[PDB]
């Protein structure tokens, strides 16, 4: 099987341009499992209520981070290595990159913390290849008020997890693909028609 996870803000694309990655797999042999974090099974889905409910109680940076990865031990076994086993591409929508982002660059939390909690949930499984739907902050920040708790997020929270996924990126560069969200739908599908090849080699 295989496993490509896409991160980057809602307001880039990232729904839309799944789908056509996904339509261009079945219309070849290839089962796709769709999925999405947190969240992907019955109780993952509870998690990511918990998380994106706003509440008067302000909730712990450790919290959140912890909750992340209790929805990620659920999916993985639910639904993610179920997939991989039957030979099916899972196109994921957000996945520990999205924890050093917006935990890490986001909260601030220390990525040696995100790191060994990485370690303790996944064993060695990582994405096979991970899109980032990049996108500068202003255009993200006004689709997502045309558009929970990461939405109401401030300015300088949205540039450090735009510069955390960039940076994620350039260190393994052979495991990213990222993506200028900003062209218009047709380059960025080109772009993705340029690394199903690849994809498909993998
Ligand atoms: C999967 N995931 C994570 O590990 N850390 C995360 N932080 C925020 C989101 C998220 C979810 C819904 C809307 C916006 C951001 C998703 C995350
Ligand atoms: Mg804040």
């Amino acid at each position: 099987g295989l496993f490509v996870t896409l991160e980057g803000p809602e307001g880039a694309g990232k729904s839309t341009n799944r789908d056509y990655l996904a339509e261009r797999l079945r219309e070849r042999g290839i089962e796709v499992q769709l999925t999405r974090e947190p969240g992907g099974t019955p109780l993952a889905e509870r998690i990511r209520e918990l998380l994106l409910a706003p509440s008067d109680e302000p909730m712990a940076a450790d919290t959140e981070l912890l909750l992340m990865f209790a929805a990620r031990a659920q999916h993985l076994a639910g639904v993610i290595r179920p997939a991989l086993a039957r030979g099916a591409v899972v196109l994921c929508d957000r996945f520990t990159d999205a924890t050093y982002a917006y935990q890490g660059g986001g909260r601030g939390l220390p990525e040696a913390r995100i790191a060994a909690l990485e370690s303790f949930v996944q064993g060695d499984l990582r994405p096979d290849l991970t899109l980032v739907f990049d996108l500068p902050v202003e255009i993200g920040l006004a689709r997502a008020a045309a558009r929970d708790r990461f939405e109401q997020e401030d300015r300088r929270f949205f540039e450090a997890v735009r510069q955390t996924y960039l940076q994620r990126a350039a260190q393994a560069p052979e495991r990213y693909q990222v993506l200028d969200a900003g062209l218009p739908l047709a380059e960025v599908q080109a772009g993705l028609d340029r690394l199903l090849p690849n994809l498909l080699e993998r």
